[PDB]
DNA sequence: ATAACCTAAAATTTTATAGCAAAATTATATGGGATT
DNA sequence: TCCCATATAATTTTGCTATAAAATTTTAGGTTATC
């Protein structure tokens, strides 16, 4: 626990209890700090400039903001057990970002309801992605995680009531291969039910499965969305595709999609468009997943004064 | 700072930069100390069993859950300072309330319409409150904090736009008298409008206004609500108002008012009433003036899963 | 002749918060004054 | 008895930032299927 090196990997013993990409996170910000001078600093001497310096070597090899942001909340954490220890005494991670570096991140952008028609008209027609349309239909109308659409499978489906029951999700790393994920308490479990066009996309998906291999991973079998070798699609398989089918679509198409349109802008223009329309917020928390309620508010867009005036007018 | 008093003492001498009425507050705590075996140990010799052993006393003293909750977080945080400086280990306020007594918290159940639209009745009906009937009405229509309604002068208003500029508040303390109260930076100015009671009741209070004396203070002069000295009215004054106001409608009426009906319980009706009328959060945290959202959310109701699907069917 | 899939590897984003008191509002004991 | 004002006391309302896990996305290198 000498060295900084040591410092964070007697941390990674104390708190063990973790999924399986927390440690290829925790060895990633490892090889960063073995990498790094700041790694073989005895840690009793790494004062608060020393810190700030790391965070502008992270912006010079090419990281992202929120990665050094992430990273020294790890480092934060690792010296704050230090300190109780009676190791040291001030954490020299006890600084604010962005005084030191500036957040250049690209806002992530929803898709409107004319690019949305519009992109779900392209993959509909096209001849190599129209079989992803059921999918993209599926998550545009329920705002699923990428890892929660892989991991439905028939007995996570109530066509008499229209329901879908997310209670877990099919997950995939290098060598430990598939493997299912499912939340401690039920506040894990939600509901969401199914309008007309996600009832006759899961329709269409069951009716058109065909080739599925032997699958059985803790007591799951039967999913929906399976590759081209007849195994469930993965998060990475969906991104990968993701990519070809936007690159595909800015060459036939004079206005491009953004540059963020990955799987998960379709969980961000769910829940956007939801709150455009003026749902509950907790009603729509729910049906998102999310853990606190100001999670969801994020949202809704910044109210000003003419918007609270027509709004109270509204409710006059 | 090696007995609690002490400590505290030197607590409040750190962090001086503090109001008026947290001064009072302090004190206030500082005499629960001085009265109380637990204010002249040491605090190398209080543990974690003596603290839980002082919160039974308090709770029979008599005090709130709410008051006894905050009071040992004040000194929570002064051990917190001493085990940064002084020779101090474990926190021994480290622990929940709810452990160690009960919370007897009564709900504060908003009013309903008719029970509104009958207050108001008996208030303009009444030869002895009939002239607070004007300050009622814009409290229910404005959801104005007390203070910041006595603060409201002429400047205050734009009758132009029927906008209520909420840039400060009238404050008054035994000592010190009336005082200005004002937000650090412009998140604390807001701007609310008027409907068409609120606007008629501003005028009606501006055409009645008389007796006004003398009264100037940090450039704020000619207040709306007065006193009978013609002096402004003080969050004092309307709570008295408020309690023998409640008192003498409930000899008259049958469903007797709520036993906290108080100016605060006009604010607490104003959010209610709009949140379940589907405003906008963001927009109704703009009219109600919170620091963060989460205070604004608290008045949504809790969302099932029959409520979020009843938000889905109707917006699909 | 080019994408289109697949996967190990690397990168980035998403997810997730009470409470380490201040500072307001309200109730009460007291007394002079106005009502029933 | 009720109103009013006020010092005192009690209670309620209010305010700021994540002492990282665990996901999703991108990419380099390669083979395979369709324009």
């Amino acid at each position: 626990s000498m060295t900084v090196c040591q410092l964070y990997a007697k941390q990674i013993r104390h708190r063990g209890n973790v999924k399986h990409n927390t440690k290829l996170g925790r060895e990633r910000l490892m090889r960063i700090l073995e990498q790094d001078r700041l790694g073989s600093c005895p840690i009793d001497s790494v004062k608060l400039s020393d810190a700030k310096e790391w965070a502008l070597r992270m912006k010079e090899k090419g990281l992202s903001y929120k990665t050094i942001n992430n990273d020294k909340r790890s480092l934060k954490a690792a010296f704050y057990t230090a300190i109780q220890d009676d190791c040291i005494r001030k954490n020299p991670f006890d600084f604010q970002l962005s005084d030191v570096l500036d957040d250049d991140t690209e806002p992530k952008v929803p898709l409107t309801p004319a690019q949305e028609e519009s992109f779900l008209s392209f993959i509909q027609g096209d001849k190599v992605y129209q079989k992803h349309y059921d999918a993209i239909v599926i998550l545009l109308g329920t705002g699923l995680k990428i890892s929660e659409l892989c991991g439905l499978t028939d007995k996570d489906l109530d066509f008499e009531n229209r329901v879908i029951i997310v209670s877990h999700q099919l997950l995939r790393n290098t060598g430990v291969g598939y493997y299912i994920d499912e939340p401690k308490t039920q506040s894990g479990v939600r509901k969401i039910p199914m309008n007309e066009e996600v009832y006759q996309a899961f329709q269409r998906v069951i009716k058109n499965r065909k080739g599925a291999k032997p699958f059985i991973i803790d007591g799951y079998a039967n999913f929906l969305f399976l590759k081209q070798n007849g195994y469930p699609m993965t998060a990475v398989d969906y991104g990968g595709m993701f990519g070809r089918l936007v690159k595909k679509y800015n060459k036939s198409h004079e206005e491009a999609l953004p540059k963020t349109t990955t799987p998960h802008a379709m969980r961000h223009t769910f829940c956007t468009r939801l709150a455009n329309a003026g749902m509950n917020p907790k009603a729509l928390q729910y049906i998102m997943g999310h853990s606190n309620i100001t999670m969801t508010l994020n949202y809704y867009a910044h109210a000003t004064f003419d918007s609270a005036r027509a709004e109270m007018e509204r409710l006059a």
